[PDB]
DNA sequence: CCGACCGCGCATCAGC
DNA sequence: GCTGATGCGC
DNA sequence: GTCGG
């Protein structure tokens, strides 16, 4: 918050970027310097003192000094006036609309919420799930409702097969007091990166999860990622819990390293993590860490023991989770 | 200037 | 059906 | 929109 107002301002040129110009590097220009303000820890006085930041250039350094003189942006202020990008901004808002979908949408005369709402023919499956709980899905998580959460799907997980371990990664593993989601990675002895030994690895703890009411929705689902809804239970005459957005990834346990290493995130730390590794000749994913080659193609991936083995490859000094947080 | 900008799972579609 | 491209989201 | 080479 020490520099909220500049941060606010770069994120919502980020948001513009990508749901109404979907000019994605853009927006990732704007995330970028926002990231880079945001851990800045001093209270920035002009844009030439931003501009020493990497990944504050020339224009924004101009915004920085208009916001910091009159404590706005024209650019925004016409941007909010028009009705066509906060119509598209505003539908982007639901899981499952994307910014193509959202032109489109406003293109036919689907604008607000009650258009939605009217038009759930329309949508497909992911998108009308994501307007039952659009109210709920705008809402936080409390960590120790996290904590609720964990407590739950850890629980399950080990009656379908004590052999699972499942690690709440994301925002939690950084430590935050609240998150947006939960974030769930699952192992199983049986899938490795050389055998699949055993089918339904993902199916069955979804059903378990499912069985016990806590998994009331589903968004997408594969034989390795899960993205849906969760909900706690509460308590006689308590009013409910609101719904959330649970996704969970099954890696091979060979490769947990390099999978909890991409969802603890968070994702624009991954993005300079992965970015890099390619500056130094390695290539990262959420599997394996690998050399590029002469020419640029990966190599075999090399041995991974810990998490900070990865960060050593590229010569990175390690950092805890909480310190991911860009 | 001038690319190059992280990397990938699932849903959905077009074209064969 | 299949493969590939595109959208969306992590 | 920014930056490295
Ligand atoms: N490489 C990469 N990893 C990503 C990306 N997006 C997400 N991840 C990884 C990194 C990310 O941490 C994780 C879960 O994604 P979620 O969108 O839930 O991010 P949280 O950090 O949990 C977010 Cl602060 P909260 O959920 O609390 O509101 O997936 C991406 O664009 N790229
Ligand atoms: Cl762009
Ligand atoms: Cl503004
Ligand atoms: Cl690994
Ligand atoms: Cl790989
Ligand atoms: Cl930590
Ligand atoms: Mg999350
Ligand atoms: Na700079
Ligand atoms: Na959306
Ligand atoms: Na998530």
């Amino acid at each position: 918050t020490l520099n909220g107002g500049i941060t606010d301002m770069l994120t919502e040129l980020a948001n513009f970027e990508k749901n109404v110009s979907q000019a994605i590097h853009k927006y990732n220009a704007y995330r970028k310097a926002a990231s880079v303000i945001a851990k800045y820890p001093h209270k920035i006085k002009s844009g030439a003192e931003a501009k020493k930041l990497p990944g504050v250039g020339t224009k924004i350094a101009e915004k920085i000094d208009e916001f910091l003189a009159t404590g706005k942006l024209r650019k925004l202020e016409k941007i909010r006036q028009d009705d066509t990008s906060s119509s598209i901004n505003f539908l982007t808002r639901v899981s499952g609309i994307g910014p193509s979908a959202a032109r489109k949408f406003v293109d036919e005369g689907i604008k607000t919420l009650e258009d939605l709402r009217k038009n759930e023919d329309k949508l497909n499956h992911h998108q009308r799930i994501g307007l039952k709980y659009f109210g709920d899905f705008e809402k936080r998580i409390p960590r120790e409702e996290m904590l609720q959460m964990q407590d739950i799907v850890l629980n399950e997980v080990k009656k379908v097969d004590s052999e699972y371990i499942a690690t709440v990664c994301g925002s939690f593993r950084r430590g935050a007091e609240s998150s947006g989601d939960m974030d769930v990675l699952l192992t199983h002895p049986s899938f490795t990166s050389e055998s699949t030994k055993q089918p339904k690895l993902l199916h069955q703890v979804v059903e378990q999860l499912q069985k016990v009411h806590f998994i009331t929705d589903t968004l997408s689902k594969g034989e390795t990622k899960f993205m849906g809804v969760c909900q706690l239970p509460s308590k006689n005459d308590e009013k409910e819990y609101p719904h959330r957005r649970i996704d969970i990834r099954l890696i091979p346990k060979d490769q947990y390293y390099c999978g909890v290493l991409y969802f603890t995130g968070s994702d624009i730390f991954n993005k300079n993590m992965r970015a890099h590794a390619l500056e130094k000749g390695f290539t990262i994913n959420e599997y394996t860490i690998r050399p590029l080659g002469v020419t640029g193609v990966a190599g075999e991936p090399l041995p991974v023991d810990s998490e900070k083995d990865i960060f050593d490859y590229i010569q990175w000094k390690y950092r805890e989770p909480k310190d991911r947080s860009e």
